[PDB]
Formats: structure tokens, C-alpha cells, sequence
């Protein structure tokens, strides 16, 4: 929701720029040598979501998850060279390979004492659980346990049956990741393919055979298993053994490709046709996802290229990344276009026609159910536990929540933003020159609330448009990534519509700064100054985006990109969270509920449990978060605020009467609406009862005081809604939704109309 | 190669922006032309060598 | 180039419609374009025009 003045970003969100995209200080952004059409029109992109639970209980390949954890680590910076770790691991594995005599040995005891080892016995193997850690001991202790998985890989095998007994699970729960990506991300996938493949091979299994693998026999058998283990290992390894080699190298390929792209480059800095021609890597040029992708990296990298194959690249690694082979890279072919659709945008635009304020909006769902859970332990002095949960409220509230849910569309936001409008002999765009743009992405911020960090910095991150550490690098990157996306869609989207698709390289502060973009066209519209203009014969062009969006006209989204948000473990039964505590909040709550009527103050509080039905408040019972909505709420909230404000002034300045006169009513209307929101939710039983409790109580104090049987009168409505309204407000507190501060102050600015519609008389 | 007449444009003359697209076409042409060119040239003495 | 073109026919920014655009033997023009061009041997340059 950064509101920004056209004819500046290079300040306005300074470093949120194409320039920035170069780095590019605040030079260029220009035209026009060479120019060069490409519209690679597809991308490889992904989809929503990457969070999950992932309880491990019966590990069996399926990388993904793992990988995802890996990423969680990878991301965690407690992994990064995750890859490396796999090497380590490779080695670890390898060392597994190297200690068989141990391993076996170890095994050998584990079950179960060796040398006759035969027969249907009774071999109540176990939850193997601990043992492993001996094996760890005997092992080295590389990160977490891979190690263990592997165990499971034999475990289940080791069992025909019996030969492992029953076990539990844990929890881990991958968090979410990107939508767009970068390089490093790429290579790993490939490596992941190994890794998965490593594990692919790894289950496999050897069956039950004989009167052995069938009917337990042979110490020498399992001496053969161990061998099997070896077999596995090896094989696994083997399928591994050549393949790993190219990472920087890949970049280089990019760099080739880039250098294909380059098109003004030295002659003997061509990719020869033999290359140029070959396989669909060329197709690959004409494959966006990447395109956009390279450059940046390279921005980092300033360049560097391996120089290697021309014959395996061409192009074998190349479609080793047949990229999408991992969907981990859910960077998967996309007709480019098919995204966006969480973008609608709509704009406010003046008379000439000429513009005003452009909103690109982000389109959501927000349906949600709660997740109010028993926080206990189980594991003392060690937290990986499952705890529990129950409904009671959760449902009740949710049931209430739902309705709220009903009310709130992004549509409605925009509607409201429509509501903003009005204008007059006002206001620009041409008059005074700077033009608004806002793009609804509270969402980002949401995550930030989820990430519990201060937004303002984020604002700064825009503001400066660059990095603004001071504090957790983790966070920072996190932010950064967000920002990537931030750049990221946009121009696709623009482009989606805009097949103004050519390149001239910009060649920064000189010349060799291979940054490609296209100017885009703006075709018709006679005249604008809006932008650091061109105006290229009334058909401005720029490789700078916003305006182009300006020369859309209200596009729609085409999904709200729903919003499935992860949840409880339900099948939770052992398992153990991982970051949770943060991720949970107690429902305390302070504040109250009182009125003084007559002169007589009637008074109450909040007293949470009882609002909630049963007893009784305590430290425990914690609640999972309510994020989405905060992001939303404040929006609603935020709007008004400006509007009165801005209005008030205009109301002031009123050089003529009419207008002033005019504006208000509309401003009045919405309030009522507000009101309408609130009482509406104020009706809800759980609310109402609350009122109930109140009234009685209100009364109770009152009872001594009160004396007069003055009748009908307060059938004069008030109370109903009055309270209801008020009651609604409670909701806001008791699910802290909006702070105490703002809303009462908003209230404050309210104070009338209310007698609206109504009996009167 | 050619781009035909299209619309009410390339068909019925229109667009400054059209021909702004032609120029683009020109570019398109050029490029392409160029492109089909771009790797290939390399070997002359070399040929002799093959000899 | 465009620019050049742009005038050549014919004066640009509305540029639209069935007008009357009695383009010509283009003939000379080219040589302006040459001017704007460099002047490599004879004219290739011209062909291209014809193109």
C-alpha cells in the first residue's frame, strides 16, 4: 500500500526501481540502442504455498518435504550450503559405507545378538528409537538426523514384520516459500534430484524370501542385510556417483544465454550457431522465467563464466534441468499469463481523461477457523511434544468469524476506494504533477506480523528501497525475498498485458552493465506529462513500469488466490511442533465495558472466560494467531482516516459553498455503513449474551439507584444497537483485532447520523 | 517475409503507433535477419585448412 | 530510423486512417536516410528500403 508519486520512485521508494534492479544509482532509464524484441512468454513459475506439517513417522523417500525442511534450514542459514552438507552427508553416507563392519556390527546387536540368529523366534523389535543414537555415536553426528531416516528405510524392511515394532512421530512443519526464485534455488533442485533419487533408490526393498527373509533365519542373513544395506547404499551412491558437477557453471550457462541475448556484443563473443541452434535451450531463450531471472544474479556477480562444454551444455545438463522435473521448483512452465490473477487493479482517473490514483490490488480469501489449543507440554524440559487443542470456543468464535468474513471483500475495498472518489476542478493529474499509485500488499506485512517484526522498517525498506538491517539478517532476507516477489510479478503482469517486448540493453554507468529491458509503449492518449516523460509522440515509452499500468484501465483479478492457510495437526498424537510459541498467543485481555447514564455509571469489564462461556481464565490455553485479518482490518480502518482528513481540509478550503456542502453526505453515508458493519456483528449470540450479562449487571448496580418506572421510552431503540455496536467492539478487543487506541478514537470522530433511517418519528 | 495488411490498420491505414510498429517490424526483420545470421560466420581460412 | 521513416511518410502522431497518402517514388529520400545512415558501398541500403 505504498502510495507513490509518479515521476519518482528513485526517491519515492527510492531503491524500489528498475534502476535498483540494476543497482543503478539514479542515472539512466533511457532509450534506445539497440532494441530487440523478445517476449519469451512463458515462464516457469510456481504456485501458492509451501507450508505444511510434516510430521515424520514413517519416513520413506518423497524428497520434497525433506527438502523443504532443508530449505527451512537452508533458509535458516543453519544450512545454506545445504548442498555442501549433502556432500558431507555424502561422505557421511560414505562413511557409512566405510564402517560396515561397524555398522553391521551395530546392527547385529540391535537385533539381536548374532551368531546363531535364525528362526521364528520372538523378536519383538521395537520402537528403535534410541538405538539409532548409539548408531549416531558410532556414526558421526551430522546435522539433525538424516541418518535416522535411513534407519527407517531399513526398519520397515527389516520387518517383514516384527522386526521393528511400533513407533510414533514428531512434527516439523515446513513453512512457506517463494513464488519466484533465484539461481541458487535452481541448482539445488537438480541436486535434489539426486537427492531424492538417492532416496528413490533407497526404498526399493528386498522382500521376504525363503525361510529366512520369509521365515527369519540367518545371522548370516542380515549379515546379508547389512550387505543389503550396503547394496542400497552403494547403489544409491552409485546413481549418485558421477552426476554432481556444475553449479557456478549453471550461472555461466546463464551467462551464455545472456551473452546470446546480448546483441551488440563482440563478434567473437557470439554463441556460435552450433550452439545457437541447438535443442530448445535456444527455446530456452524464448523460454521469461529465466530471463528475468538471470540478470540480477549476474548483477550480484558482475559476471564470470566457466567455459566448458558446448556439447553437454549443449545441453544435457540443460535439460537435466528440464527444470520443472522438480516441482520443488514449482517453477514449472507457465504460459506466462496465467498468473496475475490475484492482481486486479483499478484506478482513479480524471476527466481529460487523465489519471489520478492507480490501485493494483491483491485479491484474497480469508475464510478461517480456529485453532485454539491446549498448550501443555508432555515433554518437560524439552519442548518437542504434542500438546493439544479443543473447540469449545473455537468453533463458536469461528462461527462468528465467518460472518465477518462475509462482509469484507477486496472488492469491497476497492469499492470503497471508489468511494474515495469524487473529485472536481480538482486535483491533477495534469494540474500538479505527481500521480498516485497504491498497490495493496498488506499481505506482506501480515507475514511480518507473523514474523513479529516491525513494519516500519519495511516501510523503510521500500522507502530507501533498500536494505535496512539492524537486526535479524534472517528477517532481512526474508523481507528481501518478499521484495523480490514484489518486483517480480509485476512487470510480468504488465507484460502479460503488454507485449511491448524488446530490448535494448542498458548499459549502466557504461556499457558492459548488461541489463536488458524494453521500454514499453504507451500508445494513445494524447499527452500526459505523467512520468519522467518521453512522451514519444504521445505514446510514451519507458522501461518503467508503473505508468504502463496506468495505461491499463482497471483490470480484474481472476482469483483471490483463495488463501489456504496451514493448520493444526489433527492426527496430532505424539508429534512435535517446532516454532510454536511465538506462533501462539495466549488469550489474556484486559479492558472492559461500561456506560454512565443518568449520571450514573454503569460499569463492567471483560471477564473473558465468561464471555467465552465456561470458567476459568488461566495462563494456559493458547491460541494460534489470527493474521490475515489484521492485515485486512487495518485497511478498512486506515482508509477512513485519510478520508476524513483530507476531506476536512477540502471542506475547509472551499472556495465555493456547494462543494463543501456536497461532500459531506457521502462521507456521512459510509459511516453508517461502518456502523452497519459493527452492529451486524454485534448481533451474534455470543455477543448478545454478553450484553446480557451486562445488562443485568448494569442494572444491578442500578437497582439501588433507579427508582422511576418511566416506561416505554427506551424502546427508543437505542440500546439494542447501542450496546450491540459496542459489543462488536468488544470483539475487536477480545480478539485483539484493532487496538484500543484507534478505534475509540475513530469512534470519537464519529458521533451522529445514527438516528438514521429509523422510526424517527 | 512481409506482415500483411491487417485490421483497419495494416489493412485500413491507421496508427502512428502502427508504423511505430512497422519500424518495429523493421526491427523485427532486421533482427531476425541478423539472427539467422548471428552464429554462423566463422571458418574461412579454416576451410582451406580443411582442404 | 523510425524517425526518419516517420516523416517519410508522413508526419506522425495522429497518423491513421484512409487518408490520401500518395507516397511516391521514394527515390530520393533514402539518401537522406543515407545521410542519416553512413554511406557504405553503393547502396545495399536501398534494397532494403524496397523491402
Amino acid at each position: 500500500g505504498f502510495n507513490l508519486k509518479v515521476k519518482d520512485l528513485n526517491g519515492s521508494a527510492r531503491g524500489l526501481t528498475q534502476a535498483f534492479a540494476i543497482g543503478e544509482l539514479k542515472n539512466q532509464l533511457s532509450v534506445g540502442a539497440l532494441q530487440l524484441p523478445l517476449q519469451f512468454t512463458r515462464t516457469f513459475s510456481a504456485s501458492m504455498t509451501s507450508e505444511l506439517l510434516w510430521e515424520v513417522g514413517k519416513g520413506n523417500i518423497d524428497p520434497v518435504m525433506y527438502a523443504r525442511l532443508f530449505f527451512q534450514y537452508a533458509q535458516a542459514g543453519g544450512a545454506l550450503s545445504v548442498d555442501e552438507l549433502v556432500n558431507q552427508f555424502t561422505e557421511y553416507h560414505q562413511s557409512t559405507a566405510c564402517n560396515p563392519e561397524i555398522w553391521r556390527k551395530l546392527t547385529a546387536y540391535i537385533t539381536g545378538s548374532s551368531n546363531r540368529a535364525i528362526k521364528a523366534d520372538a523378536v519383538g523389535k521395537v520402537p528403535p528409537t534410541a538405538i539409532l543414537e548409539q548408531l549416531r555415536t558410532l556414526a558421526p553426528s551430522e546435522h539433525e538426523l538424516f541418518h535416522h531416516i535411513t534407519t527407517d528405510f531399513v526398519c520397515h524392511v527389516l520387518s517383514p514384520l516384527g522386526f521393528i515394532l511400533p513407533d510414533a512421530a514428531y512434527v516439523y512443519r515446513v513453512g512457506r516459500t517463494a513464488t519466484y526464485p533465484n539461481f541458487y534455488a535452481l541448482v539445488d533442485c537438480v541436486r535434489a534430484s539426486d537427492l531424492r533419487r538417492m532416496l528413490t533408490a533407497l526404498s526399493s526393498v528386498d522382500s521376504k524370501m525363503l525361510q529366512a527373509t520369509f521365515k527369519a533365519k540367518g545371522a548370516l542373513a542380515p549379515a546379508l542385510i547389512s550387505q543389503h544395506l550396503a547394496n542400497a547404499a552403494t547403489t544409491a551412491f552409485e546413481r549418485s556417483r558421477g552426476n554432481f558437477d556444475a553449479n557456478a557453471v549453471v550461472s555461466s550457462v546463464l551467462t551464455i544465454l545472456g551473452r546470446l541475448w546480448s546483441p551488440s556484443t563482440p563478434k567473437e563473443l557470439d554463441p556460435s550457431a552450433r550452439l545457437r541452434n541447438t535443442n530448445g535451450i535456444d527455446q530456452l531463450r524464448s523460454n521469461l522465467a529465466l530471463f528475468i531471472a538471470y540478470q540480477d544474479m549476474v548483477k550480484q556477480r558482475g559476471r564470470a563464466e566457466v567455459i566448458f562444454s558446448d556439447e553437454e551444455l549443449s545441453s544435457t545438463i540443460i535439460p537435466w534441468f528440464i527444470e520443472a522435473m522438480s516441482e520443488v521448483s514449482p517453477f514449472k512452465l507457465r504460459p506466462i499469463n496465467e498468473t496475475t490473477s490475484y492482481i486486479g487493479q483499478t484506478s482513479a482517473i480524471d476527466h481529460m481523461g487523465q489519471p489520478s490514483h492507480v490501485v493494483v490490488y491483491e485479491d484474497w480469501q480469508f475464510a478461517k477457523e480456529i485453532t485454539a489449543f491446549t498448550p501443555v507440554k508432555l515433554a518437560n524440559n524439552s519442548n518437542q511434544r504434542f500438546l493439544d487443542v479443543e473447540p469449545g470456543i473455537s468453533d463458536r468464535m469461528s462461527a462468528t468469524l465467518a460472518p465477518i468474513g462475509n462482509t469484507f471483500a477486496v472488492s469491497a475495498f476497492v469499492k470503497n476506494r471508489t468511494a474515495v472518489y469524487e473529485a472536481v476542478s480538482q486535483r491533477g493529474t495534469v494540474n500538479s504533477n505527481g500521480a498516485e499509485m497504491t498497490l495493496g500488499f498488506p499481505s506482506v506485512v501480515e507475514r511480518d506480523y507473523a514474523l513479529d517484526r516491525d513494519p516500519m522498517v519495511a516501510i523503510a525498506a521500500l522507502r530507501t528501497g533498500i536494505v535496512d538491517e539492524s537486526l535479524e539478517a534472517r528477517a532481512s532476507n526474508d523481507l528481501k525475498r518478499s521484495m523480490f516477489n514484489y518486483y517480480a510479478a509485476v512487470m510480468h503482469y504488465a507484460v502479460a498485458h503488454n507485449p511491448e517486448v524488446v530490448v535494448s540493453e542498458h548499459q549502466g554507468v557504461a556499457a558492459e552493465q548488461g541489463s536488458l529491458y524494453l521500454v514499453w509503449n504507451v500508445r494513445t492518449e494524447l499527452r500526459i506529462p505523467v512520468g519522467y516523460n518521453a512522451i514519444e509522440g504521445g505514446s510514451i515509452r519507458t522501461p518503467e513500469p508503473l505508468e504502463a499500468i496506468a495505461y491499463n484501465k482497471p483490470i480484474q483479478p481472476s482469483e483471490v488466490l483463495q488463501a489456504k492457510v496451514l493448520d493444526l495437526a489433527n492426527h496430532t498424537t505424539s508429534i512435535h511442533i517446532w516454532p510454536w510459541h511465538e506462533a501462539s498467543t495466549e488469550f489474556a485481555y484486559e479492558d472492559a465495558y461500561s456506560v454512565t447514564i443518568r449520571n450514573k455509571r454503569y460499569t463492567a469489564e471483560v471477564k473473558e472466560f465468561e464471555l467465552l462461556g465456561l470458567g476459568q481464565r488461566r495462563e494456559r490455553v493458547r491460541i494460534l494467531k489470527p493474521t490475515v485479518a489484521h492485515a485486512i482490518i487495518q485497511m478498512w480502518y486506515s482508509w477512513f482516516v485519510e478520508d476524513d482528513r483530507t476531506l476536512a481540509a477540502a471542506r475547509r478550503t472551499s472556495r465555493d459553498d456547494a462543494e463543501k456542502l456536497a461532500i459531506d453526505g457521502r462521507r456521512m453515508q459510509n459511516a453508517v455503513t461502518l456502523l452497519r458493519k459493527i452492529e451486524m456483528i454485534g448481533t451474534t449470540g455470543i455477543g448478545a449474551s454478553a450484553v446480557h450479562l451486562a445488562q443485568s449487571r448494569i442494572v444491578d448496580q442500578m437497582a439501588g439507584r433507579g427508582l422511576i418506572d418511566d416506561s416505554s421510552d427506551l424502546h427508543v431503540g437505542i440500546n439494542r444497537h447501542r450496546i450491540r455496536i459496542w459489543a462488536g467492539l468488544a470483539v475487536l478487543q477480545m480478539m485483539g483485532l484493532l487496538s484500543r487506541s484507534e478505534a475509540e478514537a475513530l469512534t470519537k470522530v464519529l458521533g451522529d447520523s445514527n438516528a438514521l433511517g429509523m422510526v424517527v418519528a
